[PDB]
């Protein structure tokens, strides 16, 4: 028994880092088959991040501009071209320890697991969801760029995010692995916008069936309510609007533990709208929200 | 910027687990160098989990009752012993994937990834730290047994954990690589006591400068404390008495911060005794102890 926030196993992953250098900036590669994926802007000065031109600054880039470290052995660059945000640099040599892979672009309120990674080494790996507004709240130090977010199912290693940028709010921003940003932003230095950080609804309510599950049972109610109702609540907090797929997604849970899904939605608008009391739910003094129900699925062998 | 709970990276891990099955009983093993190691009750019925005799059950298996498993190749078991709660199993070929290692006995309030198993396969990674009545609090479902728990420094790897037990309470107890348990509980299936789980006070010190050293600021306040005193709160607050041990290893993270050591705890004597107003610090609505204080300056490059 229990449950706790848990990354996939990162091994395929961190075969397949690199360090990439172009001048004196200094960020992280994703070495897959013989092409070598990292942010755009490790072609940019400090001073090019105000306001950078990118195809200008890359017609100045040859292929031997681009420095490629795997561990201590040289990549040859055969190759290079710009796709969206990101940079595919063509190498001369297959990555051996490439894993069968695929590139997805996630949902807001999906998770993935993130493989911080500093000069093209490993440091540590951690769960993340995608919020609303399209940012993670990570950690990510200086050097971090690049570092990957992943879904692993067996053997097949789903690479979703790739690390770009810290907003002036701390909060971080990227792209999925054609480049293209999730949420509005740009790889600009420049003062950018998320949204409301809104609650993923549907994944505290799989949480909350994780507890049921563990025996944390107190926020039980003897309520009931209807999606409408539950949706005027979840609005005034900031919650995403549950809706009929949401429902349906966790109808799993709802049949292991015998609980409707809508009457677990009253239990929840009883949490807004009265607090917790002081209490915990899972360890927890809030109410989790970055655990999808196919993630608490994962731990509850039961359903 | 950020700050997150985060494992080590698993690959050099994952390449030694394999599966050990004896009778019909299956789990985890740790295949170092020409060893296999898991927990010694693999050689136990359901029934003889109760209250099994390990010697006299052992005495009834061979080499050849001892079916182990790396990947889908078979490893040839040439030789058993029994150390504490361990088997060591001998096998034929010494794992080609062996990393740098030691065996560390790690403190109680130390920190340590765990690499959750099942049937030999890597399902999931997360930060552990071993509470002061020497259990911890996991995510273990039926067929974990035999997961370790470890630490990584540049390339060597400290394995300090093997999972063995679920309390009726719901927290878990294992050993080290040694197979002597943490704490005073046995691998038998009876009532045991875990002792009163006290916080880790110095790792609670630790994420409190974190949160200043990433800008969460609000809990700073206008007091200070004396050792005593603080102690005098934290036996109430079943807080692990603190010591100038623990003063000493927050230096770097006082000098970062310029927030004398006693400053942060007379800040922390004011959250519990008057509690966090519904607050959050760094995400949390609690004041979080997994956190150890070398685990803080591996995320504060400023220190």
């Amino acid at each position: 028994s229990g449950f706790r926030k848990m990354a996939f196993p990162s091994g395929k992953v961190e075969g397949c880092m690199v360090q990439v250098t172009c001048g004196t900036t200094t960020l992280n590669g994703l070495w897959l088959d013989d092409v070598v994926y990292c942010p755009r802007h490790v072609i940019c000065t400090s001073e090019d991040m105000l306001n950078p031109n990118y195809e200008d600054l890359l017609i100045r880039k040859s292929n031997h501009n681009f420095l490629v470290q795997a561990g201590n052995v040289q990549l040859r660059v055969i190759g290079h071209s710009m796709q969206n945000c990101v940079l595919k640099l063509k190498v001369d040599t297959a990555n051996p320890k490439t894993p069968k892979y695929k590139f997805v672009r996630i949902q807001p309120g999906q998770t993935f697991s993130v493989l911080a990674c500093y000069n093209g080494s490993p440091s540590g790996v951690y769960q993340c969801a995608m919020r609303p507004n399209f940012t993670i709240k990570g950690s990510f130090l200086n050097g971090s760029c690049g570092s990957v977010g992943f879904n692993i199912d067996y053997d097949c290693v789903s690479f979703c995010y790739m690390h770009h940028m810290e907003l002036p709010t701390g909060v971080h921003a990227g792209t999925d692995l054609e480049g293209n940003f999730y949420g509005p932003f740009v790889d600009r230095q420049t003062a950018q916008a998320a949204g409301t950080d809104t609650t993923i609804t549907v994944n505290v309510l799989a949480w909350l069936y994780a507890a049921v599950i563990n025996g944390d049972r107190w926020f039980l109610n003897r309520f009931t309510t209807t999606l409408n109702d539950f949706n005027l609540v979840a609005m005034k907090y900031n919650y995403e609007p549950l809706t009929q797929d949401h429902v349906d997604i966790l109808g799993p849970l709802s049949a292991q533990t015998g609980i409707a899904v809508l009457d677990m939605c009253a239990s929840l608008k009883e949490l807004l709208q009265n607090g917790m009391n002081g209490r915990t739910i899972l360890g927890s003094a809030l109410l989790e929200d970055e655990f999808t129900p196919f993630d608490v699925v994962r731990q509850c062998p039961g359903v």
